[PDB]
DNA sequence: TGTATGCAAATAAGG
DNA sequence: ACCTTATTTGCATAC
């Protein structure tokens, strides 16, 4: 429930730093503990209660565990120019075909997947511009 | 050097 | 497969 997490977040911040652990370590420690590591950003945000109640309830355990006991694909950096060609392409055809997508990943040196996702995100951005 | 944060990739859930 | 939709999560960078 509410306060329960309110506190856990706090005591966790104390114990963590006292034990000589940066959010950076804490994140990556869970890496060699569960598979998916957590960037410093997520750790910081969890401490500052800067996350959704659900995400907060989801993360408490994982962390809480780590605390006492101790006592995902890499983000593709879409470059400015590729982002442009992508935008150009989108302006011509919003919902590209699988093969078309493949064709683009081919001409733009990047993984096919990063493109399908971009086209889905773009269609989402588009909705926020024209409901 | 550690920590905060804005933008946007990537994801989970359900067709 | 692969979509929409809502949300989770990390890069990059300025305190």
């Amino acid at each position: 429930d509410l306060e329960e997490l309110e506190q856990f977040a706090k005591t966790f911040k104390q114990r963590r730093i006292k034990l000589g652990f940066t959010q950076g370590d804490v994140g990556l420690a869970m890496g060699k503990l569960y598979g998916n590591d957590f960037s410093q950003t997520t750790i910081s945000r969890f401490e500052a209660l800067n996350l959704s109640f659900k995400n907060m309830c989801k993360l408490k355990p994982l962390l809480e565990k780590w605390l006492n006991d101790a006592e995902r694909k890499k983000r593709t950096s879409i470059e400015t120019n590729i982002r442009v060609a992508l935008e150009k392409s989108f302006l011509e055809n919003q919902k590209p075909t699988s093969e078309e997508i493949t064709m683009i990943a081919d001409q733009l040196n990047m993984e096919k997947e990063v493109i399908r996702v971009w086209f889905c995100n773009r269609r989402q951005k588009e909705k926020r511009i024209n409901p």
